[PDB]
């Protein structure tokens, strides 16, 4: 599943980098050129989403109890419901991933750096399960990068 693999690469890298501060230097798989600009776009736009929605993000983070990987999987119930309701557009997707980064940074501060990879898998699973046809119609990550271009 190449859309899943590329999406997990992009989402995983962004959440880990936000949480640790460090860029992951390891090589990308294929479509790495698109994955790179998608990461550039996340750093640029995603960082501002977290600032601009800080109150709402902190409020949702308070409502989440994440003690183990079973609780990461339980979150996916909230993620599917809130993300499935409403209009589909690239703003929804960048919000989904930016709140992922906001949660991963918290998970690192509480010594749960380990839940970050499962969190990224859940986010990617929800994104592709709910929006695969729309994502393909929009040229996937090439569409994401074009949308936020400039
Ligand atoms: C119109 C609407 N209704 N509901 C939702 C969700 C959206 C929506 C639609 C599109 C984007 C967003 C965003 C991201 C922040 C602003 O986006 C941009 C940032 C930088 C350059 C851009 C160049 C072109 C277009 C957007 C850009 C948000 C958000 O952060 O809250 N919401 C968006
Ligand atoms: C409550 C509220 N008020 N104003 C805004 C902005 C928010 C808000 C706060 C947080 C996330 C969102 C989303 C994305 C869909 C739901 O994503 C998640 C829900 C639960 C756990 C998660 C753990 C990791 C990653 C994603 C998660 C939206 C949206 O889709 O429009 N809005 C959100």
């Amino acid at each position: 599943d190449e859309l899943y693999r590329q999406s997990l690469e992009i989402i995983s890298r962004y959440l880990r980098e936000q949480a640790t501060g460090a860029k992951d230097t390891k090589p990308m798989g294929r479509s790495g050129a698109t994955s790179r600009k998608a990461l550039e776009t996340l750093r640029r736009v995603g960082d501002g989403v977290q600032r601009n929605h800080e109150t709402a993000f902190q409020g949702m983070l308070r409502k989440l109890d994440i003690k183990n990987e079973d609780d990461v999987k339980s979150l996916s119930r909230v993620m599917i419901h809130v993300f499935s309701d409403g209009v589909t557009n690239w703003g929804r997707i960048v919000t989904l991933i930016s709140f992922g980064a906001f949660v991963a940074k918290h998970l690192k501060t509480i010594n749960q750096e380990s839940c970050i990879e499962p969190l990224a898998e859940s986010i990617t699973d929800v994104l592709v399960r709910t929006k695969r046809d729309w994502l393909v119609k929009q040229r996937g990550w090439d569409g994401f990068v074009e949308f936020f271009h400039v």
